[PDB]
C-alpha cells in the first residue's frame, strides 16, 4: 500500500496546525481503510525557510515515498528537489501553493479572492478614508507575496486611506499582536488592519495599549469567531482565509495520481468565507484553535475536479455539523 509523505514549509501558526491535524486525521484513516499503508508530516522550522525544507524533502525521499505533499516555504527554492522526486517515480502534489514546477501537480486555492475579501469590505466599512495597518503573512510563500500585491493594488484605489505602517505577522495572532503593539505608540488612530487571519491577536494589542479595537481580519477559527460574537463587534471586521484542508484534497489527488487517474496540472479549489450568517455554525462546530476547513472525502474531491475539467459550478462543500 501506498507511502505519503507530506513536507511543510513553515509550521509557526495555527492556520498550519489545522492543515496538519486535518491531514494526519484523513491519512489515519484511509490506513484503516486499507487505501495506504505509511505516511509521514515532516514540518521545516522557522520562518518559512527553504533550505532546510529541501534537506527535509531528500531525507524523505530516502524512504522512498509513492507521492510527496509539498507546502512549498519558497516560490523557486525548491524546484530541483520536485524534479529529483519526480525522476525517482514519486507523484508530487503541490498544494496551498502556484509555482513554476513542471512535473508537479498544483492544488491551490484563491489567494486574489481572500486578499479581496479581506480588504475590499474593510476599506468600504471605513467609508474609503482613515488610517490602516497592513500586516503581512507568510512573507517568502508564493501566496503571500502574491496577496500582498493585491492588497497594494486595492488600497491605491482608495486614495483617501493612509497606510500608517506596514508589518509581518506570519498569519499567527501573537506575532501580530506583538508587531502591531510594536509600532502604536508611533501612529495615529488606526481605523482598520487588514491582516492575514490575525484579527484576535491586533485586537490584544489594541486593548493592550487601551485603543479602541478597529476592524480587522479574524482567524476562521473557534475563538476569534466567539470574540467577534461575544463582543458583538460590528465594526466592519471580516473573517476570511484559505481552507487548511487542501493538505486532506492533495492526500485524495495523489492516491488518485497513484491509481493512473488524470487530474489537471492546476486546481483552483474554494477559500473560507465567512459572512455573518455563517458565524455562529462555524462557531457551533470549531474548538477554540481549529480552524474553518471544508471536509474532503474522496468523494467530493472527485466532484470538484470534475467541476474544474468540465468549468462547472465550484462545488460549494457543506459546513461540517459535528
Ligand atoms: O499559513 C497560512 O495561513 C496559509 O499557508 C496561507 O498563507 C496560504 O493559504
Amino acid at each position: 500500500k501506498p507511502f505519503i509523505a507530506l513536507s511543510n514549509g513553515f509550521i509557526g501558526n495555527g492556520w498550519r496546525q489545522t492543515m496538519i491535524a486535518k491531514f494526519e486525521e484523513a491519512a489515519k484513516q484511509a490506513q484503516a481503510d486499507g487505501l495506504i499503508g505509511k505516511y509521514k508530516v515532516v514540518n521545516a522550522p522557522g520562518n518559512n525557510s527553504a533550505t532546510e525544507q529541501v534537506a527535509q524533502i531528500k531525507s524523505l525521499l530516502l524512504q522512498k515515498p509513492d507521492a510527496l505533499l509539498i507546502n512549498p516555504a519558497s516560490p523557486t527554492a525548491l524546484q530541483p528537489v520536485i524534479q529529483q522526486a519526480c525522476d525517482a517515480g514519486v507523484k508530487v502534489v503541490v498544494f496551498d501553493s502556484a509555482i513554476d514546477a513542471p512535473c508537479a501537480y498544483i492544488l491551490q486555492n484563491s489567494f486574489v479572492d481572500w486578499a479581496t475579501y479581506a480588504a475590499k469590505p474593510v476599506l468600504e466599512s471605513i467609508g474609503g478614508k482613515g488610517n490602516v495597518i497592513v500586516v503581512r503573512g507568510v512573507v517568502g510563500s508564493q501566496p503571500e507575496a502574491e496577496m500582498y500585491e493585491t492588497t497594494k493594488k486595492i488600497l491605491a484605489e482608495y486614495p483617501q486611506v493612509k497606510t500608517v505602517a506596514t508589518v509581518t505577522g506570519m498569519c499567527d495572532g501573537a506575532t501580530a499582536q506583538k508587531a502591531v503593539l510594536g509600532v502604536l505608540p508611533s501612529v495615529s488612530t488606526v481605523d482598520a488592519v487588514i491582516g492575514c487571519g490575525d484579527g484576535y491577536g491586533v485586537a490584544q494589542a489594541f486593548a493592550t495599549a487601551g485603543k479602541p479595537i478597529p476592524a480587522v481580519t479574524f482567524e476562521t477559527n473557534g475563538r476569534a469567531l466567539s470574540y467577534w460574537k461575544d463582543n458583538k463587534i460590528d465594526n466592519g471586521s471580516v473573517a476570511v482565509m484559505s481552507d487548511p484542508a487542501q493538505s486532506v484534497a492533495a492526500l485524495w489527488a495523489a492516491l488518485d495520481l497513484l491509481e493512473g487517474r488524470d487530474l489537471p496540472k492546476q486546481m483552483t479549489f474554494p477559500i473560507v468565507l465567512i459572512e455573518e450568517k455563517d458565524r455562529d455554525t462555524w462557531a457551533s462546530v470549531l474548538k477554540p484553535d481549529e480552524y474553518a476547513a471544508w471536509p474532503w472525502t474522496r468523494e467530493l474531491f472527485r466532484q470538484q475536479v470534475e467541476a474544474i475539467k468540465t468549468g462547472g459550478e465550484p462545488v460549494q462543500p457543506p459546513i461540517p455539523s459535528t
